[PDB]
DNA sequence: TTGATCTGGTATAACAGGTATAAAGGTATATCGTT
DNA sequence: AACGATATACCTTTATACCTGTTATACCAGATCAA
């Protein structure tokens, strides 16, 4: 450890991991694979090989580096996706106990209402083409299977991408994944009429956005979320 | 892929299914490894990940246990997230903007189902909120209590958790606080809350949203 | 040429010769490379090709295994092929025309060797086929069951595979289905199947082929 | 990746390959070598050189580009030949187990009967010259070795080319290759008389086609396939 | 070229290739990739990049180096296989004109008779186990297809490997390849009885070798080559 | 793999099929490349390989032609092969041993079909062979003429080519020749050839093979 | 003598192979607990 | 006090990524031939 300090009983792995943390915080490395390999650091610190592996693995969990296969660690910063990855541990309890299912629906409804209100209020002359091509590519009836579902979720994503906030897209993807993960026994009984109703509601929504009237858009969105 | 994450999620869902309660009820990890056809460092990495999460307790050579409280992981995630500040100077305001997208989803709900049982509660809350006198201690406590009783109107435990999380996040983020400017800030805040509760009584969510937007713009 | 394809076909024929069963029975790929005088990226490309095909399983650092089921490559090829639609508008009908070249090779075979043991089977099949009532669920199932029991007359496993492949291909190709027109469609279909089985009993393959051509032209 | 996302443990090669797939599907490239070289894309994505090589190689297998030697990738569409190339993996089992040999023969017989019926029914006044010159160039007895075999397979090919379906010629070539690949110990014992019988049967077939009588043609074809 | 000599009209590629030849003959390099890459030599000689590529390519043809993929040239010596590779250009004429087919058969017969005579005369007490295990693994009747053919050619190879001459194995492999390349329409009509006759003849050959009587072995080999 | 070798073998088989005779009958290589979907350096490498082989002739900017004589490639291969001498000191004797495996396949053939028409030819050959007097000039010429008339007994053009190739190879390999020892060498050679022709007349291939082995062992 | 075409050489780009590094899994050893 | 089980650490193997080298293709320049 370049300082002659064993620290065996007090877990010497903490010493090397905090030394690596300090060396990274000292702005002595770049943003990629500037850090050496495992054997180089092992020989430089006169320690074991599995210790450095555990250190890096713990560091990745803490959200500091990233490794894939046959490449050194790439130092980065913990973004919004890292927080969502570290979370979701208690999400199973919410779907386990009877409640919470309506709470997630209410949260999603509030989020979508807020974002559609912001989009209708800050409606520029360029984002109209995005929603136009979205409703155009989601207008034809060619595949009544899962293609319409992915088209609808892509339309929702491009609608949520209007503000331009990295945390917004992250939480949107997280909520959509947590919602589609709790859809058991999906059957194709009345999904075609559901697709037609969704198309009509999207047409009404874009018409209300063009006319600058969030009331009708909010009513159509509430009706769509109540019809499920 | 990586075996580690597989057995990690397996033991996570096992401890979530309430298969083992308090104490050292887990079997020997050697025969677990022999049955799962995994490696020794994988189990050590899984235990280290669980220790970093804050669910098990390993000191010397004893076995792991369960952890019912969840306050350690909260401050852990707080310290881990409150770091991305020097990268984006104004992007933090985006996070503040997120708070907007939350509060605007609250003042427009009082006119939905609140009839009289919540009106008395918010009135008796704002009574003490206005009776408060201290600028740094009483006014901040009154403001957070008003925000809590506002978030508790729909009756949702997730909303309260999100609100307190945003509160502690902004508290850890903002490093400098004022006293003279905060006085007029909370003054205008409760002056606008008066109009907010007036519009709530009159069943007009537009005026409440406008007052909230003006309060957020006043900073 | 490319060394990769050579060792790929070599390991393919080796795993087809049943040299190694289930599990990690393959030796170390390092000495394999040393004996074959090949390169490191070639082995990685071969393993990636085998993973894309759906015969091996590599997640992290373990060894490859064998894969007995073949349902993943089926849907993989389905998704990979069901794409050339916007290039040729009517050329897809050519594929449908191919189906003709298959069905015309079936109705002309019942008069070859089927005497009575298949007649009872097709009769008890068409019984339930006509007893079906639902337009979108029962009629389509009855039609595919009749097509299956027709293709199973010569007793050929390849014919059944080709038939089910054409079925799933046309299902993935056609994006819009009807209910009112499909009713009369299957009505005329079984009305022509009546004449088809009559001609089969009378040992006349010409009338069956004419009825099949008329059914295909009716769309 | 122009988005600051490591994705090391989750195989970053999938990220770049799906990015390339999306860029190709966005109709931002032509149909040839419009895509840049390996070093250009490597420097643009700030990734490794072997990663882009593996991506392109995987893409070629999926059936999207094509490379030869010293030339950029040519984007195209997976035709019928690509499906046959991706298949044929289970064809060895059929020739391994005792059955299947008669099944392939029955399939080929059904295909040839259907195509000859279509040719006799849609017989125009122009395709007659093709079969005429075919039987003329396959009439003289100059080389009794493998020249007659290739003449016969060329006659079969030009007969199968009458409908004009790209998938038809593809499956015909595939079946002929899979059939000639399973002809062990080909000896020249009675191949001359076989050539004479084949010539007489082709004469009978073209006569039945001229007379518009598929029955005699089908009988002659059945006799030829039974005589082998 | 380190000497200030253009030699443009007289093909300067000859100058650099003869300089490389002299540098190699000066015993200044080892036996592997000791020579630098293409860019290093290009910058050292102040010439073009394709010129060095053509030089190395010509050198490989001359039989001096060897390249595969992503590796420097490995200097070696032209062995017997290089001569066979450079030859075989006029072998197509022999199979084109009617003669020569019996000439190759006579040459192969002379070669096999000479090698079997040498093996029977220099029969030691160790090579008997090789032929014993060969005839043992070629005795069972498990696959009457091409497995017996490859077993027979492996037996012929291990029989030709008795003297221990690198040129002998090279010319043996060359002759066997040139002979199997001229086997058109191989059919499985009487190959099983041919396999039984070959097994009996190999038994007679090994018995004559044990008894030290090359006459019976030569007669059996002549009968086998006449039966084809 | 390498495109170069493909088009090289293609043009080789094309010029072997006698598609183009003498002169510049080949078309423009630009449209050849456009039709073959190859590169420019590949055609240059193929032309360089053909020039090194000795089939085409390119000096400045003209087109390639055909080459009927094959004497240049002979000496080219001779110079290219006569180099591996310092590696294996005694392995060159293996090559000499190969010559054995050739000559032993000749003396045992005279008793097969030669009746009298070849006996007179070999007799009138050995007449002048013995009439020769010079040690370095006449005896070597007599020996090579006797070897030629021996190899020409079965009537095979390939055998003569192989014999002359071995002759020029051994001539280029052996750098030192003697005169006094070569005298007794050829003396014993023809003294053994006397017994060889005697055994050929008596129809006894064993004695001829023994005499040939003794001559080869005498060196 | 000038212009055009063809051939050859050089340079650049792309693909493939090999090597190195990192991560995961398995095995062994040590420590703690229970009988 | 001894034995067994569990946990942690270390080592080895496999996979992935990056870099380097080689080959092929394209472009430019020079030379030769024809008008």
């Amino acid at each position: 450890n370049l300082r002659s300090r064993p620290l065996a009983r007090k877990k010497l792995s903490e010493m090397v991991e905090e030394e690596l943390e300090q060396m990274i915080r000292r702005r002595e490395f770049g943003e990629g694979e500037q850090l050496p390999s495992e054997r180089e650091l092992m020989a430089f610190f006169n320690v074991g090989r599995p210790s450095v592996r555990e250190a890096l693995a713990a560091l990745k969990r803490k959200g500091l580096v990233q490794i894939n296969n046959g490449e050194r660690a790439r130092v980065s910063r913990p973004s919004a996706d890292t927080i969502i990855g570290e979370l979701s541990g208690m999400a199973k309890d919410f779907l386990s106990h009877p409640g919470g299912i309506a709470h997630f629906e209410q949260l999603r409804l509030f989020f979508e209402s807020s974002l559609v209100r912001y989009a209708a209020e800050h409606a520029t002359d360029e984002q109209i083409d995005l929603l136009a091509k979205a409703l155009e590519i989601n207008s034809q009836s060619l595949d009544n299977n899962a293609a319409f579902i992915r088209s609808d979720v892509d339309f929702h994503r491009v609608l949520a991408e209007i503000p331009g906030n990295p945390i917004f897209m992250a939480i949107h993807v997280a909520l959509l994944d947590w919602l589609i993960a709790a859809r058991p026994t999906v059957t194709d009984q009345a999904l075609h009429e559901h697709n037609n109703v969704s198309y009509q509601q999207h047409i009404a929504i874009v018409d209300a956005i063009r006319r600058h009237d969030p009331d009708e858009a909010d009513r159509a969105l509430q009706s769509h979320l109540n019809s499920v």
